[PDB]
């Protein structure tokens, strides 16, 4: 799995035509995830081999089978200059040799942080992944800390960069790296930030779900919620557990193993989990969460209205010990004002 | 504290009668108690004075300094007739001036009034802003319409003042709400007042969810341990309304100017900034305080997460062991 | 120091002997220890050396400073027989002067003695006002009568006299009376030894079961602290005796000395308090502790019994939101 | 269920011949529960009508059934006069035109509390609580806080005030309120409430002794008795947590709830729990409480000789865990002995 | 069961004969006990016949059927004059007229001292005691504070010793209590003592791995190790917890029962506890322990792979543990930095 | 960090000969570390490029700040040949002057240096005395034999350098130790790897075995408080390391030079007294503290192993009465 780095003097230069045949909606196939890799390494790492080769995206991205391979051509500024020459890349040769203006550096950051608001519905799909996008560049327009050119505003565009995110592993994890670990850091980088920390979970609302309100860490040990300990559900809970154990192997990057595609991914689908999935689904709604779901709804209803009993149970006793810790001490009031008296 | 309950045998007529005059405007003064105690008995008891005296809300509204008298007009066809005759007066001229309709709109009524409660103690407009989204909720899922007229400004100012100022209304409404003739008036008021808990006691409900849990939250531990005492007495004296404590400062139970954040200003202002960073009011010197505290609990919240997924890990790497054990013990060597 | 223990083929006969100089007032001084000692070796081991040397009774008395020293004389028919003959001398002339009958009294007077244990530490009055009520509880019974001439005041007196002296006598009772030819000698000796435990160690007992739960009591909390470590260390002079640290202040066992409750004067008083409300010996400057404690923990009382019950319809509450969903869940929609 | 109320400007005679007519032995019928409630609001509220209304007796009495007709005759004396005329009272009316002096106000109070000391021993019959009612009557006469005229004593009167108040729900309702809510206070209060208190679970002792031996509240939870563990016994603990919180909504009032009648007291028989009753009256006998109980009889000695040696464990423990505290407190003072050495 | 005692003026004297009729493979019969006894009267209270009387030697061997006889024969220089006349005693007389030097007393506690050495291994036999014993003689006579007659050390005077001790419950208990209970003291004590100390579970070795293994005491309740929570073992943890318990009744002896054939030592077999045993010796070993153990030998080799996997899980999660508080006190003082300023 | 890795045809040629260098005690220089992996890839991965280029060794070699580059030298037979040509110099030099042998003598090579492993940080002695022991061990069991010229005190000084020197070298072996083609080089370096858990952290291991209970040991409690802060603060440095901090201090991992026992002296004493009583490196104003500590270990161990015994047998007393009482509540009665 070799992806090719492109080298010269001429970066944001060869950068912006990257952008501008995957903009025309240009296949770059097999030579996209080389493309885009430059993009990143040019934008975090100013095209410095030996910056980016020491960086823990290059450390991860080795240690999932990449092997990268420079080509070197300082004395080039067209992106044409460092395709390699051969009858299989001359058809993307003459779409290059065809359709913009040269722009300026941030274009480059401008870019990377559009993809990232796909991630968040990435792996819902097509429509949802664009619909929330939309309402992501409205937030950071009315924030007025981004403005997007209207021209990627549109649904075909759109579609480009969802396929173009959907495809590439490199800009996914590159994105999600730079999101969980940002640093003391532009802007670009707050955009991607807020993008990848709605993208946590995501594809895995029932690990959330379950973690959220179904189980608690305690010193000690890991408790259950009371409409879960069952004989039919905790059999489910073990295999819940085995399986966000074989996750846990992924790190920080264990939110996005749906997104990213990460070994393991496939014991936790909530098929697996029926009832575990209803019931958790019913106390998150309790709360006020969020909902695709009739076999297991009276489950869910039922644990829903468990749960606001259950609550209003736990609310109405917590009053309760105050009042009779306080009982307590006008008690022991009372006892120092008679004992000297 | 004597408050009038009219029993004829045009109630139904007379409530209509009550509903017209309070949506026209016209003050009913000491009597509007009793005119809204009117229309609760007309709706959940049909004016059986027998099963409402024996009834849990005339057991609380005792309980709250109230005493009924009864008026009984049965020769009496509209509201006019059992309005007492002393001149008081400026009432009963402007009453000379509106259809019956269905009992239905009893409850209509009622149902509509149960909406303003969420936001109620925050005041006029939040209450309205609040009562106008639940009216889309509801109309959308067609279970009730409400009348057009009823939905002005100038008309849901009245009915908020209404509900402000009646205990009896704002009581019998919320005690029908927490204990559950299923109809989806019931639902509506229920729903209104079950996001009526805690409003205007938000410093107790994220305290009681985040700070007590009884052990101290470790933004209050270090910080202040004298202010949760004070809280702690301020609070034990919402204690004694049993499972009508979240309404105490919607329904002014006995207890609530116990209830200052000025005798605990800190563990208020850091209870808020913990409320936010899960995603929820004023001060000066604790403003720093605040954002110090919702930093630190979004970072407390990003490592218990953490630990919370590694605890399952190790878990589960015991489990293994354990596994591997009851395979290997069973081994069979030769 | 040394115990005399008669061996004769006459043994009731001596021992009634002994039982009745004893009844008669007669001061058997240094050889009093033994002839108690002669009759408890009968009623239980039936003057068998072997049998008694390889006990427990012998293993703790000689681990209580006591050597045993056999006198035999087979050609002995009566008491005075086996009494060294060295002139000591008051006591060989004063027993000119009473029928055998059954070896059935030794165990009779054995179980009269018992009776003066569970007040022996108060005193003279008390320890006979205890026995003679239990004459009561036993002749009502019927399982034992006692000789009417033992009742009169100047026979029990005597006889608290022997036992408040008698170290072996003491220990014998109270021995076979934790641990259990089971007759109702045996059942009115375990009865009485009972009644003993803790007999002048109230404060121990009280302490024990109200203010150390090991968490303190909530009167000692705020109250003192240094005071429960003085009285830990004293009462843990008491545990080498094992089971029988409940009987230390009767038996005078090695430690007691150290439990003074000056040493511990405000525990003494909140304990003694807590018992009383409870339903339950002196003090000045700590009487007001003591009315404050009986005063506050009858409070404190009431307060858990609510407690218990509120608890108890929670749980309840709880359990029928979990069967409630049980059943919701399984409901078939269509 | 009406209940008539008299109101005059001659209260104190017209109550004397109430008590007057009771205690000869005249059957005031369907007017007694309305004479004695005069008496109460009489004795509490100096006939204020205003003071009663508003009074929590007479709110609870309200949510009871109970609604008041108040019979204004302020220009009368005798009690004839306040009874209204029908042949049905005639025959009532001839009793009253037959048959003492005038008296104090005292005596008013003075007929409360003799009525009082028949609570302690009411459910149990007729015997009973005379024989409990005389033996109180000694203690507050010996104590020369009240005397009681002898003819008052007799069994043939003591007889009539326990049917009396075994027939009235008001006058137990009332002694019970004033007895549990004693405030700041004559000894007509002291002495209903002594009896109210003696009064505390009357004929509900199995409810007494399963809390105060069998079940303690902790934090967290309500623990067992462990000679409870156990299968069969564990039913009876679940349907017994059932009905004692039944009787929980009564609030202070449901230790009253069998002298009283209160709603939920048929789940709550001794016969509904045999084994917990005998296990609970075993371990109550080992500390010296009470005893009516022989298929049970061996559970019941087993438990109470199971008891006796578990609380000598326990005891003999709690002595040896201070001493192994103790012990370590010298090695420790040991080591602070040699540190510095 | 009579055992003699020899008293005369000349007691170091005839001690030394005693010693040297032992030495030299004498068999003295029926007379060994209280040959034995003399010695150690004489050793440590000076032949004091009130002074031995009064001490926890005489009161607890009184306690386990021992009754003494005194022989008085203060006019006597060798040990033939205290043994009585007869035809049965003649054999032995024979070989007393028969075979060395008179000596120090200090040969009393040395020949006390080298027969404390057999202990530690008594139980298993013949060969163990001896080859421990010679172990112990070179580490003392290393230290320099003993040193042995080169003929004690032969196989042939190793193995009378071994006889002698084994055969003698007075022998074996005064030694064993003497080094339990050292007191403020020669170094023939800390022999004996350090001797005692290595025979503490001799012959119950079970015993010791399952209590520092397996079980461990908390506040409160006696846990069990993981590996054990299985149904067929629970029932041997069972058995032995009953088993252990018989023995704490011997107080500070229960260690040394096998020793001491102490009442209820059929119960602490380690054949009675098979899978117990193998779990115990699993886990002991992967520590570091001590081995006879194969029908239980996979379940011993799973239980030592078991044990030490979960400990390393055990050292990971405590360093874990204390990063987590870390990290916590981090935020709190990164919260006291922000909150003034 | 650039660490050069050796790709040809001839690789058990190039292996054989970089041993054959290293026990000739030839300085490779800034050469050895790649010479060494070189050898490990080989041993491990066959040297697979793309293999090792996505294990778990080559992603922590990178996470400590190693990048490989590979020497592609198809044409090459011996070591000398992919050495780059750059005069560097002296190395070159002294390779002129050896048998290959089985690629096997690569894993007895690896396997021997882990032998060095349990004690490197103590020293050049104690890590070739305790090698030297671990050879006895394994040729008895006879799974290894090592050549005897192997076993000279100038040989092991070598080894013991090269494994100083060589992260890599330590990594791989306590890499492939851990978590375990499972030959007996594989069951050697695991024993050596096992063995060397907490060498150099000898206070880290006691303490938190002995001291962090999280409760405080008794010795830390009275004596210190503060310590137990600044140990905790230094030991959460190693957290990071994962499975990898036991072997901080052997593998030099980034977090050791805040573990220094002058910021905890007292705790440091404490612990190293506790180790020993349970059978077990420097101080002057705390070896008292160390003699204590000790000393009251011995005690406190003596005194618990008492109390396991006794809550054995009460728990055994407590059992006896319920199932007596499980017998007895069934007995028939007529």
């Amino acid at each position: 799995k070799k992806v090719i780095l492109f080298d010269t003097n001429h970066q944001v230069s060869i950068c912006n035509q990257i952008i501008d045949a995957i903009n025309s909606g240009i296949d770059l196939g097999d030579l996209l995830e080389g493309g885009l890799l430059t993009l990143c390494v040019e934008h975090y790492y100013n095209s410095d081999k030996d910056k980016f080769n020491t960086s823990p995206i290059a450390k991860y991205l080795r240690d999932a089978g990449y092997e990268f391979d420079v080509i070197k051509n300082a004395d080039a500024t067209r992106f044409l200059d460092v395709i390699p020459n051969e009858p299989h890349y001359s058809p993307l040769i003459l779409a290059l040799k065809t359709l913009s203006t040269e722009s300026q550096r941030g274009r480059i950051g401008l870019f990377l942080s559009f993809c990232s608001l796909f991630l968040p519905k990435l792996v819902v799909g097509d429509r949802a992944s664009i619909e929330k996008a939309l309402r992501q560049v409205t937030v950071h327009q009315e924030q007025g800390i981004v403005t997007y050119p209207n021209h990627w505003l549109t649904t075909g565009h759109m579609k480009v960069i969802f396929g173009i995110l959907r495809s590439s592993f490199i800009l996914k994890f590159v994105l999600i790296h730079q999101g969980v670990n940002l640093v003391t850091h532009d802007a670009y980088d707050s955009i991607i930030s807020n993008s990848v920390g709605q993208t946590r979970f995501s594809g895995l609302l029932i690990v959330k779900t379950v973690l959220e309100f179904i189980l608690q860490k305690t010193d000690s040990g890991v408790t259950l919620h009371p409409l879960v300990r069952t004989s039919k559900v905790k059999n489910e809970v073990a295999s819940f557990k085995q399986a966000l154990s074989n996750l846990a192997r992924h790190g920080e990057y264990a939110p996005f193993a749906r997104v990213l595609n990460l070994s393991g991914i496939n014991n936790l689908e909530h098929g697996l989990y029926p009832q575990l999935s209803a019931i958790a689904l019913g106390v998150a709604t309790a709360h006020g969460s969020t909902l695709v779901n009739e076999q297991y709804q009276q489950l869910r209803e039922a644990a829903h209205d468990a749960e606001v009993k259950l609550q209003r149970r736990h609310e109405h006793q917590e009053i309760q010990a105050i009042a009779e810790d306080d009982e307590e001490r006008k008690i022991l009031e009372q006892f120092h004002l008679q004992k000297t008296e």
